[PDB]
C-alpha cells in the first residue's frame, strides 16, 4: 500500500482545505496511505523544504509538495532524485532557467496564472463597461503565481483604453488585510469602480469594504481560486467573477502523476488544468 506525502505551505487558506479534501478523496478511491504536513508560517520557505528533505530521509513511496519558493526547492528535489522517489510540484511552479541549470529534471501540475488573470481581468473590464478606474490586490510579493495574475490582468486591461490602472497594493492573500488596503485605496481614489484581486480572500476582503463603503453595486470585485465562499457571492451578485482553479483535480493529477512515475512511466513536464470563468450564469452550475 503505497505510501505518499503531501506538503502544503499552509492550510488557513480555504482554497488548500478544499485541495486537501479532494487529495484525501483521491487517496481513498486509489488505496493510497496519505501524509499530509503543513508548514507553519505561509512563507517560511526553510521550514517546508524542512519537511521534503524529511519524507526523503523516511523513504517515502512519492512527494507532492506545493513549493514555499520558485528556487530554494531544487536541491531539496534534486536530492529526491538521488533518493529514487518520484517527486511533483503542485501549484507553485519551481524557476525554469534555475532548474535547466543545476541539471534537474521537475515536473508540475498546476494553470497558467497569467491567462487566469487575463480571462478574469477581461471579463471585469467588460462588466465595468469597457471604461472606469480599476485597483490591483497583490499577493505576498515575489510568488509567480501572485505576479502572473497581475501580469495577466495588467495585459488584459491594456486593451481598454478607457480603463486605467490607478492603484496597485499587495494585500498577501489574506481576507483581513484585503478589507483594510480596499478601504484606504477606495478614499484615495473615489473614482474606482471595479476591483481585481489575485486571489478568492483578498476579493472577499475587498467585497466587505465597499459595501462598508456604501459602494455596493458601484463597483465591481473579481477574484481567483474558486473557493465556496466566493462562488457564493458570485451567485448573490456581489462578486463579478473568480477562477475556478479546479484545487480537486489538481492534486488529483498530482497524485496520478506520482504512481505513474512509481510504476516509471513517463509524465509530462507541465500539465495546466483548464479554468472555469464563474460569473453569474455559469455560477447555475455551481
Ligand atoms: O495562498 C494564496 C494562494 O496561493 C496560490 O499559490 C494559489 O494559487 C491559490 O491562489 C492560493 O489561494
Amino acid at each position: 500500500k503505497p505510501q505518499i506525502a503531501l506538503l502544503m505551505k499552509t492550510l488557513s487558506n480555504e482554497y488548500f482545505i478544499s485541495m486537501r479534501q479532494g487529495a484525501e478523496e483521491t487517496a481513498k478511491q486509489k488505496d493510497i496511505d496519505l501524509i499530509v504536513q503543513v508548514a507553519e508560517k505561509e512563507d517560511s520557505t526553510e521550514q517546508l523544504v524542512g519537511l521534503v528533505e524529511n519524507m526523503i530521509a523516511k523513504k517515502v513511496d512519492a512527494i507532492i509538495v506545493t513549493p514555499n519558493d520558485s528556487i530554494a526547492f531544487i536541491p531539496a528535489f534534486q536530492k529526491a532524485e538521488k533518493a529514487g522517489i518520484p517527486i511533483i510540484d503542485l501549484d507553485v511552479r519551481l524557476d525554469a532557467k534555475a532548474a535547466e541549470a543545476a541539471g534537474l529534471k521537475f515536473n508540475y501540475v498546476g494553470v497558467d496564472n497569467f491567462n487566469g488573470g487575463y480571462l478574469e481581468a477581461k471579463n471585469l473590464a467588460e462588466a465595468i463597461g469597457k471604461k472606469g478606474n480599476v485597483a490591483i490586490l497583490e499577493g505576498i510579493p515575489g510568488v509567480d503565481n501572485g505576479e502572473q495574475r497581475k501580469g495577466g490582468a495588467l495585459k488584459a486591461f491594456a486593451e481598454y483604453p478607457d480603463i486605467k490602472i490607478v492603484a496597485s497594493q499587495s494585500a498577501n492573500w489574506e481576507t483581513e488585510q484585503a478589507l483594510n488596503v480596499t478601504t484606504n485605496i477606495l478614499t484615495a481614489n473615489p473614482n474606482i469602480n471595479g476591483i481585481f484581486a489575485a486571489n478568492d480572500n483578498m476579493a472577499i476582503g475587498a467585497v466587505t469594504a465597499v459595501e462598508n463603503a456604501g459602494l455596493a453595486g458601484k463597483v465591481l470585485v473579481s477574484g481567483y481560486d474558486g473557493i465556496p465562499l466566493a462562488i457564493e457571492y458570485v451567485k448573490q451578485g456581489k462578486m463579478q467573477n473568480t477562477i475556478d482553479q479546479l484545487p480537486k483535480k489538481q492534486v488529483a493529477i498530482a497524485i496520478e502523476h506520482a504512481l505513474k512515475q512509481i510504476n516509471k512511466q513517463e509524465i509530462p513536464s507541465v500539465y495546466y488544468v483548464d479554468p472555469v470563468v464563474v460569473d453569474k450564469e455559469q455560477s447555475k452550475n455551481y
